[PDB]
């Protein structure tokens, strides 16, 4: 009950040669966040990820929630396919919606964590 909660589109579809601009939301029972530790990343590191290096995000406080803008410009030559990515949010007290251990276990087991989504390039 102390962890923040992301709502993100389960499948974010982007197209070669086009930009995109999707939104996710974070809520927390404390109403307060660590915006510097709220990120969009691939599994392995706090980075956008190989094959999706153009994936960008921004974090804004709106009232008691976070607005997470997920955006970028997809190069015309980008490789098509499907990638798993993550919105990892931190409340002001340092609680997270998903830990790296939870993320790693889900990736191996083919299960999911809060904030996980599929990024599909067409
Ligand atoms: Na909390
Ligand atoms: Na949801
Ligand atoms: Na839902
Ligand atoms: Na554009
Ligand atoms: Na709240
Ligand atoms: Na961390």
């Amino acid at each position: 009950t102390e962890r923040p909660v992301v709502n993100v589109p389960s499948e974010i579809t982007v197209y070669r040669g086009e930009s995109f601009e999707y939104f996710a939301t974070v809520t927390d029972n404390s109403n307060a966040f660590d915006l510097a530790k709220t990120v969009v990343r691939w599994l392995y590191s706090n980075q956008p990820g190989r094959g999706t290096e153009w994936l960008q995000y921004s974090v804004t406080q709106v009232g008691n929630q976070l607005k997470v803008r997920i955006f970028g410009n997809v190069p015309i030559d980008t490789t098509i396919g499907d990638y798993t990515r993550y919105v990892v949010a931190t409340d002001a007290a340092g609680n997270v919606n998903a830990t790296q251990t939870e993320m790693g276990n889900a990736a191996v087991d083919k299960t999911s964590v809060n904030g996980q989504f599929k990024l599909i390039i067409r």
